[PDB]
């Protein structure tokens, strides 16, 4: 029952979650004091990323946000260990103010943001095992800005008026998630934090995208205006919008970047 | 008890002082969006804020910043209410890091920020009792950025060194304070928040300067450097850095300029 929104919103985390009092939080706002540049962030390898399109992939609301399933044949490669993929979800604003990813840059919020959740699949059996452990998960996170009309984004928006309350479930035909990640994917910024929902563990590696996507005003006001947190039968319905966190405090920790300039 | 840093840090303030979860919290940032022009807004006169060089004001470090102790007599005209000062104060970053205002503009931090409380003196006895009540308690913020020494900011900046670790106190000679002020005073952004400290009760009305000041690179760096958290005979000393409050949300809801 925690929530983006009044009692039981974010700054009441803490009183249930006590990690979301502890060190290593995201999300962090990406600018230039805190940034070096690292010649060891080698490109990752997406791979079983392409799913086929004759094959289903379970998508729910789950009260916080909408969630795809991934299978565990997709991987990140490039890391010390390999990563493989569980789900994927995203955070937004609401139609009056297209401003809610997460991580902001230099200040200033994208429109919405993508998280593709993978965990460490050389040591752990699934990813609720590996989200306590050090080392367990990595994130990817792509920005998404207001612009042009994308086609495979809206694969999964396409959807949402399926899963519009709490507890709802609906499949997407499988496509190629690659297509969802910006430009020049080898550069990123990379850091150690947290998940940005209770229970907040600080167990992420996160990398997120320097380049972001574009989805259209039409786009992002379906993806605002479709969901509920609540059940279909609530008599206290409240709409799923502006689910992102606040940016934390960088306790001493640098963001390390594959790019020079 | 709180703290900026750690397991005490901000998003654990809620569990002691449940109005840190509550509504109507500051800082936040204040961009275009959300700002409108209100005609309403007319200039604040600053009474009694040039303070006797005869009289002496004291400076303490309270573990959470350096606050400055002002007399009563000293107040803003111009609100429905005259509020008298209590304190102020000042939340900086780090040397590393050195943009550490409580509010943003357009999403950036500025270096630093002051704040100057003041407290409804026409419906309270003093800034405690105030600090709960309605209409209760009226902060006047100015931002901070580096440039220009400032002989006037360095009127306090001087006595840090006196003021190192937690408890302890010095001696301030009465100087105006309108110097501590930026250009145009006129030209503001105001709305109603909270303390950005627990307890973070919703009773400030916030007087956010348009302009900031500027001072030096070394004047910066001084405030910065020179103080602790921690007591002096503290085994484990902390460094007064980065006290300053993240921006909270601020949704369907303006804060009102006094320049178009
Ligand atoms: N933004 S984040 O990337 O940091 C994030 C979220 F924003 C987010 F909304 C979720 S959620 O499942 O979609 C709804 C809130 O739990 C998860 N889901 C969690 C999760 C899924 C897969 C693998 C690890 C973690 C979460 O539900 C969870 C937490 C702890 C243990 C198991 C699962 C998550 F990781
Ligand atoms: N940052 S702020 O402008 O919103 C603010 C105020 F608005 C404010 F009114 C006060 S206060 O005058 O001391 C409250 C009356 O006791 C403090 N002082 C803090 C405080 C003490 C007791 C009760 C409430 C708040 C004190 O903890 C402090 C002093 C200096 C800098 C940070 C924190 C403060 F930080
Ligand atoms: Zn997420
Ligand atoms: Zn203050």
């Amino acid at each position: 029952k925690w929530t983006y929104f009044g009692p039981d919103g974010e700054n009441s985390w803490s009183k249930k979650y006590p990690s979301c009092g502890g060190l290593l939080q995201s999300p962090i706002d990406l600018h230039s004091d805190i940034l070096q540049y690292d010649a060891s962030l080698t490109p990752l390898e997406f791979q079983g990323y392409n799913l086929s399109a004759n094959k289903q992939f379970l998508l729910t609301n789950n009260g916080h946000s909408v969630k795809l399933n991934l299978p565990s044949d997709m991987h990140i490669q490039g890391l010390q260990s390999r990563y493989s993929a569980t789900q994927l979800h995203l955070h937004w604003g609401n139609p009056n103010d297209p401003h809610g990813s997460e991580h902001t840059v230099s200040g200033q919020h994208f429109a919405a943001e993508l998280h593709i959740v993978h965990y460490n699949s050389d040591l752990y059996p699934d990813a609720s095992t590996a989200s306590n452990k050090s080392e367990g998960l990595a994130v990817l996170a792509v920005l998404i800005e207001m612009g042009s009309f994308n086609p495979s984004y809206d694969k999964i928006f396409s959807h949402l008026q399926h899963v519009k309350y709490k507890g709802q479930e609906a499949f997407v035909p499988g496509f190629n998630i690659e297509e969802l990640l910006p430009e020049r994917t080898a550069e990123y910024y990379r850091y150690r934090g947290s998940l940005t929902t209770p229970p907040c563990n600080p167990t992420v590696l996160w990398t997120v995208f320097r380049n972001p996507v574009q989805i259209s005003q039409e786009q992002l006001l379906a993806l605002e205006t479709a969901l509920y947190c609540t059940h279909m039968d609530d008599p206290s319905p409240r709409e799923m919008i502006n689910n992102f966190r606040q940016v934390q405090k960088f306790d001493e920790r640098l963001v390390y970047t594959s790019f020079s300039q």
